[PDB]
């Protein structure tokens, strides 16, 4: 009953967040086993932009880094730069390290963000990797080091670490190996995201969520082909729908008795006519940050 | 940068969630120190749907009818009492991860984070508002009862909600942690209806301030108005009346934007009487009312 933008429980990640201080710069780190992962621009100041990280790191020693888990100080015994993240080796292993893995998500996938400041968790919310490799998050100054994650069984899959905000108000970051999502660099210079698109497979998953919860006015008796659908979808800046996407919506087709191409034809008419002052799941816009798997998980058993 | 529906970190509450089994019925409980709190209808079955005599059913139940499971460790019940619609199960083991907490009764218009759980395992977290009709617009499946809503005020977890039922319109109802329902609802399967809901005016205003802080300012005009004149219009659109308390609580956001509260009221009045001009505010084509002034301040610090 009901459908909400839902984040994963953040407990397993809260126990890994620490404060990383280097000189006057403070951000968050991720403490897993005896390593703290954090954005490399912690070694910079307003002075340090060409943010030539190589030089800045060379002049640093281990005592220049203060890692704080709450009030307990963790001693740094090593420091290394892997792409855009800094790996600080510490003498103490995190006793709350969950079973984890580092994954690189694809555009269209969703994840939970634990927004932190000064190593202290502030809030949790759900995001999606946009097609242009940005995310529409909520981050303030000092938020860098906050991570995005999924919980798969008992395993925390870390997929995002926050680095910067672009002039359009969207956010950009890396995986836990320091590799940015999208064509961005961790330097304050003129950078742009690129035209974003609507995640079509997710809109369809959300329309299936609407049917499961009673909203079914947008359903029509028409059907269509994938190519005919994609021809219309291109015009409205929608991502093209693939046969993989059709198969992943199968569970929702099974739960509703509505064929995917029948839902595609219902989506086609909504795009060309609008909602006529009506709402879908209490929204006057089409929502695209629910994957089919999110919908299946949330509507399980209805 | 950006504005999202943001829940509190749920870690402190995840460590209090347990499974309560009574016969064939399984739901969630809240384990604080040596007491487990759960909805009393865990002692019922489909048979008891007609005249559910909880007093009777509970006395007919003993301690061995309750199986409490914290992960794999079973907690033995050594006492049980019924406070209104919640059951207090005395257990032999105290939760070593019990946070500093208090039980509070929230007011309509206030928000809280919900930790949705099933079989004692936390599944997801999201933010909710206590609607003016004392329902909440949540997402719960079978077995979700016992899930709790909470706020974190400094170092204290303030528990304010325990989930009990879904109403025919798809909205949800529950009690505070003292067993007293929010709204005119009872914990039995009988004909119940929520009642006409209204829009939380002070929250819409706080959300308009959040949009201005984040760059959205097309709805800003040079107009202003009075409290009474605004309320005369808002009443027509099924908006809750704005009080001077609400005007004072929007003060922090007026300070952050330099926009007087009554000027933002005049912007909302125009939005109500003219529409949103096919435009969006913070990515919404409707006015949002589930962000309190505190939620915005905390997120936009
Ligand atoms: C991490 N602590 C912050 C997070 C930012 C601050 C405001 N909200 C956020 O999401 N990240 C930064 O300050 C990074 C950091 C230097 C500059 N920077 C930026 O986000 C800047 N933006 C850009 O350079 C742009 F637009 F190109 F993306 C800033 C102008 C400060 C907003 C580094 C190393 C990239
Ligand atoms: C707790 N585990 C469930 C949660 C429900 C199930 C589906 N989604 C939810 O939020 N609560 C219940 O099953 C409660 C429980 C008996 C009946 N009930 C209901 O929610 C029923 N609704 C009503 O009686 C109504 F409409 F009046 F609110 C039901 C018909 C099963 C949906 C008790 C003791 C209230
Ligand atoms: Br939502
Ligand atoms: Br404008
Ligand atoms: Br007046």
């Amino acid at each position: 009953s009901g459908f909400r933008k839902m984040a994963f429980p953040s407990g397993k990640v809260e126990g890994c967040m620490v404060q990383v201080i280097c000189g006057t710069t403070t951000l968050n780190g991720l403490w897993l086993d005896d390593v703290v992962y954090c954005p490399r621009h912690v070694i910079c100041t307003s002075e340090d932009m060409n943010p030539n990280y190589e030089d800045l790191l060379i002049r640093k020693s281990n005592h220049n880094f203060l890692v704080q888990a709450g009030n307990v100080q963790l001693r740094v015994i090593g420091h290394s730069m892997q792409n855009c993240v800094l790996k600080l080796k510490v003498d103490t292993a995190n006793p709350k390290t969950p079973k984890y893995k580092f994954v690189r998500i694809q555009p269209g996938q969703t994840f939970s963000v634990l927004a932190c400041y000064n190593g202290s968790p502030s809030g949790v919310y759900q995001c999606a990797m946009r097609p242009n490799f940005t995310i529409k998050g909520s981050f303030l100054n000092g938020a860098c080091g906050s991570v995005g994650f999924n919980i798969d069984y008992d395993c925390v899959s870390f997929c995002y670490m926050h680095h910067m905000v672009l002039p359009t108000g969207v956010h950009a970051g890396t995986d836990l190996e320091g590799n940015f999502y999208g064509p961005f660099v961790d330097r304050q210079t003129a950078q742009a995201a690129g035209t974003d698109t609507t995640i079509t497979v997710n809109v369809l998953a959300w329309l299936y969520a609407a049917v499961i919860n009673g909203d079914r006015w947008f359903l029509n008796r028409f059907t269509t082909t994938l190519n005919d659908f994609n021809l219309v979808a291109m015009k409205y800046n929608y991502e093209p729908l693939t046969q993989d996407h059709v198969d992943i919506l199968g569970p929702l087709s099974a739960q509703t008795g509505i064929a995917v191409l029948d839902m595609c034809a219902s989506l086609k008419e909504l795009l060309q006519n609008g909602m006529n002052g009506r709402t879908i799941l209490g929204s006057a816009l089409l929502e695209d940050e629910f994957t089919p798997f999110d919908v299946v998980r949330q509507c399980s058993g209805v």
